[PDB]
């Protein structure tokens, strides 16, 4: 079972891998989290994507193809993998052909979950994460039980430094502009599937595990 997942930032890939990756026993890999992990702990990766990711604009593609072709080549993917917004771009998903093709292991469906722009700063300025655990919540949408208060461990729940108007208003655009090249890309390829991600996360999910039964 080898997928990729593309959305618009703040469309669901995170919320959808998880639920994924719980079900069918493959590893969740996310270029966005791998850089966010190297930050944190200030390692010489961290340092590069920094001066990018805060502000908006997209990691270059020379370390973000070599960072996944390194993940790509443990032993946990020998069954499978699911890359949660990697390719971003036609020359990440060009290089990324070149690699699973000499592993034997060419995509499944790139799953792009479709949804409208103009509800997307929403998602992303309501997002709050759990300073502890990483469990993610929404304001509105999937909210803790006590505000700023995490459900499973009590931690206190933060706002991710590039969720406000100014930044995801740069990540849209950028996004963007990769967006449609990608997506004509893998259609001409054949296994791009849209999945409506306007709907209550456990009907999206739902959607997913139609199409996702036939790779079990
Ligand atoms: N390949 C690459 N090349 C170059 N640079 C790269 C790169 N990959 C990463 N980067 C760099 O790294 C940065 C960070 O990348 P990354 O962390 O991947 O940011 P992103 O793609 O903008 O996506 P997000 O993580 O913000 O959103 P998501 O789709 O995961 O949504 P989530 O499920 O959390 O959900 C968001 C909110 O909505 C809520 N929600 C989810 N589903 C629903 C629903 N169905 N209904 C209502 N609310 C929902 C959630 O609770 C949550 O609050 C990039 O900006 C770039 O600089
Ligand atoms: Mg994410
Ligand atoms: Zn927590």
């Amino acid at each position: 079972m080898n997928l990729v997942l593309m959305g618009l930032p703040g469309a669901g890939k995170g919320t959808q891998g998880e639920r994924i990756v719980e079900k069918y026993g493959i590893p969740h890999i996310s270029t966005g989290d791998m850089f966010r992990a190297a930050m944190k702990e200030e390692t010489p990766l961290g340092l590069e994507a920094k001066s990018y990711i805060d502000k908006g604009e997209l990691v270059p593609d020379e370390v973000t193809i070599g960072i996944v072709k390194e993940r790509l080549g443990k032993d946990d993917c020998e069954r499978g993998f699911l890359l949660d917004g990697f390719p971003r771009t036609v020359a990440q998903a060009e290089a990324l052909e070149e690699i699973l093709e000499e592993m034997g292991k060419p995509i499944d469906y790139v799953i792009n979950i479709q949804v409208d722009k103009d509800v997307l700063m929403e998602r992303l300025t309501g997002r709050r994460i759990c300073s502890v655990c990483g469990t993610t919540y929404h304001l509105v949408f999937n909210p803790p039980k006590t505000p700023g208060i995490c459900d499973k461990d009590g931690g206190e729940l933060y706002q991710r430094a590039d969720d406000n108007e100014e930044t995801v208003t740069k990540r849209l655009e950028v996004n963007m502009k990769q967006t449609a090249p990608l997506l004509d890309f893998y259609d001409e390829k054949g296994y791009l599937v849209n999945v409506n991600g306007q709907q209550d996360i456990q009907d999206v999910y739902a959607d997913l595990k139609v199409l996702l039964g036939g790779l079990k």
